[PDB]
C-alpha cells in the first residue's frame, strides 16, 4: 500500500536513473564531459576518479578539454582515457589534454542506436518487474484480510501509473540520445 507504493516509486526511479547513467557512457559525435565520469587513475597507489585530479570541460562542440591539477598526473590521465576507448586520440601540451570526438559514420550511428534501444528495453523491463513485485505484495495482503478487493484494484492502478510515468522518462532519454547520434 502506502509504503509498498513509495518503495515501488523509489525503486523504479533508481532504474530510470540507472538507464541514463549507462546511456552517458556511450560516446557520440558531440562533446559531452559526462562521458568521462567513470574514468579512474592510479593516484599515489590509490584508484582515484578523474574528477578528483582534473576538470573535464567543453572547448568545442566536437572537442573535450581535461585540465589536470597535478601536471605530473597528466600522462596517467591521458593513458587512462585511451585505455577506455580505442577511438579517442587525445593531445596534451602542459596540464591540458585535448580530446576531440570522432564524427560517427552512418554505420556506427546505426550500431550505437541499436545498443541504446536495447538498454532501454532492459530498463523498461526492470521498471515493470518492480511494479509487478509491488502488486504481488498487495495481492498477498488481499489474500489475507487487511486489504479489500477495492483497495487492491486501486493499488494496481496507482502502480500501473508509476510504471507508465517511469517508462516515459526512459523513452524521453532514449529519444534524446537517438537524436544526438543521428545529428552528429
Amino acid at each position: 500500500i502506502s509504503d509498498i507504493r513509495k518503495d515501488a516509486e523509489v525503486r523504479m526511479d533508481k532504474c530510470v536513473e540507472a538507464f541514463k547513467t549507462q546511456i552517458s557512457k556511450i560516446r557520440t559525435g558531440r562533446a559531452s564531459p559526462s562521458l568521462l565520469d567513470g574514468i579512474v587513475v592510479e593516484y599515489y597507489g590509490t584508484p582515484t576518479p578523474l574528477r578528483q585530479l582534473a576538470s573535464v570541460t567543453v572547448e568545442d562542440s566536437r572537442t573535450l578539454k581535461i585540465n589536470v591539477f597535478d601536471r605530473s598526473m597528466s600522462p596517467a590521465v591521458e593513458k587512462a582515457i585511451m585505455a577506455s576507448d580505442l577511438g579517442l586520440n587525445p593531445n596534451s601540451a602542459g596540464s591540458d589534454i585535448r580530446v576531440p570526438l570522432p564524427p560517427l559514420t552512418e554505420e556506427r550511428r546505426k550500431d550505437l542506436t541499436k545498443i541504446v534501444r536495447g538498454e532501454a528495453e532492459q530498463a523498461r523491463v526492470a521498471v515493470r518487474n518492480v511494479g509487478r513485485d509491488a502488486n504481488d505484495k498487495v495481492k498477498a495482503l488481499l489474500k489475507d484480510k487487511e486489504i479489500s478487493e477495492d483497495d487492491d484494484r486501486r493499488s494496481q492502478d496507482d502502480v500501473q501509473k508509476l510504471t507508465d510515468a517511469a517508462i516515459k522518462k526512459i523513452e524521453a532519454a532514449l529519444a534524446d540520445k537517438e537524436a544526438e547520434l543521428m545529428q552528429f
